[PDB]
């Protein structure tokens, strides 16, 4: 069989290199993949923004099943398209991408089948938002409906800031359609973690849970990021907590939506807050998150491709998970979040330390070697038995691939390890 990935990031890294283990598979396609990915799949120059050449390329190269990994292409329904087509594809339709797509959709799903969640309203009037921020008050939390870039979240410490945030997102238009509505919820805290499962409408096949950084520095200072780093298991979480989170919130949010006539099928992505009165949905994300992915997938001792293929075909879902642990951090470029520049050579970004996987994230092939081609360059990632090898393996891989042009927390997995014990 020839399976194709879709995407570029280190998420669809991670996916062409765990499809590559299949006994099934035949070939790998990544498109456009990038060259951190070519020793597990072959690239193919076709932009996941491209879906009519995306989907003539699987029509007509005996593309047994494709997986998405992006989001954006998810929730304008490429989906649809490769299905249009005859094509076999594991990801939601547009009508299920919406979960992602739409915040307040995902709000008010959660309203109505009794799924636990922040306290919220949704808004399409600056007047009458502000007004309900000067009734809740500070600390609240902002989100423009539509995907925004991924930066259309602000937890607001102060109504002066929560309003401008509303000011920029509904009067100024900073994301136009994706922020002509707003939610406005309850700021939470607790542990944040992410529970993924395979889904096929009713059917709920859970992953085990990941925890990431999202903070640019070490003591989870600075600005926000697409993520520093990230680890499976999270020690301080119960099996209790997610067998729970399982039960209540993932198998009843895939419920929903068939329910909504928006039968999901994919990985449903439950970004969750263990908070004092229990977890809550944070967020919903209709695909394989970054950087979880990179944590999660290695743990798989089932085969990836299998698992999609017999979810698919309503068939038994045989799906084992290792005991050891992953951990990874993220390579950024200097000056990421904000500006940074592209070029930077960076070297081969090859460890020597065993049980180490670099997902490449934002790299290009140049010169017999490697620069950077983004903010997050590199996911170094160690697997071991306990979570404190694993995390210790880390940091000996990073240091060895380590350059000038980059950098990266210390501190990945440490509050976690502590609070575990
Ligand atoms: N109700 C809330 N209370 C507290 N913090 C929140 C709340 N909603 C969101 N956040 C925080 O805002 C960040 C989430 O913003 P978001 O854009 O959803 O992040 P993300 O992890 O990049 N998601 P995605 O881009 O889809 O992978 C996290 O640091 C959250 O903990
Ligand atoms: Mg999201
Ligand atoms: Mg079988």
């Amino acid at each position: 069989m020839n399976v194709l990935i879709i995407g570029k990031g280190g998420r669809e890294h991670t996916l062409a290199w765990k499809a590559a283990q299949s006994s099934l598979v035949e070939n790998v396609f990544a498109a456009p993949g990038n060259d951190g990915m070519a020793a597990s799949a072959q690239l193919v120059n076709i932009e996941e923004s491209d879906h009519a050449g995306l989907v003539s390329f699987a029509k007509q190269n005996q593309v047994g099943l494709t997986i998405v990994g992006p989001e954006v292409p998810l929730i304008e329904g490429l989906v649809d398209e490769f299905e249009k087509a005859g094509l076999h594809v594991f990801g939601p339709s547009k009508a299920a991408a919406i979960i992602e797509g739409s915040k307040q959709f995902a709000k008010d799903l959660m309203k109505k089948y009794d799924i636990p969640t922040a306290e919220y309203e949704t808004f399409t009037s600056f007047d009458e938002a502000k007004a309900y921020v000067q009734e809740k008050g500070a600390p609240i939390v902002i989100k423009a409906d539509g995907l925004a870039a991924g930066k259309g979240v602000t937890v607001a410490m102060t109504e002066e800031e929560a309003i401008a945030c509303l000011h920029d997102f509904l009067e100024d238009e900073k994301f136009g359609d994706a922020s002509a509505s707003v939610v406005i919820e309850e700021y939470l805290s607790g542990e944040e973690f992410s529970l993924m499962a395979f889904v096929k409408g009713e059917k709920v096949y859970p992953m085990v849970i990941a925890q990431d950084h999202k903070r640019a520095f070490d003591g989870d200072k600075g600005p926000n990021t697409g993520g520093m780093g990230a680890y499976s298991p999270v020690p301080q979480i119960s099996e209790e907590t997610v067998r729970h989170a399982v039960e209540t919130i993932v198998k009843p949010a895939a419920k929903a939506m068939v329910q909504e006539g928006r039968s999901f099928t994919g990985v449903l992505y439950a970004g969750l807050m263990l908070t004092e009165n229990g977890s809550k949905v944070i967020e919903f994300n209709a695909r394989f998150g970054d950087p979880e992915t990179q944590v999660v997938l290695p743990r798989m001792e089932s085969d990836l491709v299998q698992v999609l293929l017999d979810l698919l075909d309503d068939k038994e879902v045989d799906l084992r998970w290792k005991d050891t642990a992953a951990v990874s951090v993220v390579l950024a470029s200097e000056g990421y979040p904000e500006s940074y520049a592209k070029g930077t050579p960076i070297g081969s970004l090859a460890a020597e330390t065993e049980q180490v996987v670099v997902f490449h994230a934002g790299t290009k092939a140049e010169g017999g070697e490697f620069v950077t081609n983004g903010g997050r360059v590199a996911n170094v990632t160690a697997f071991d038995e306990t979570f404190e090898a694993a995390r210790d393996r880390v940091y000996k891989a990073v240091d060895e691939i380590f350059k000038p042009g980059l950098f990266f927390r210390k501190d990945i997995g440490a509050r976690a390890l502590k609070a575990a014990q």
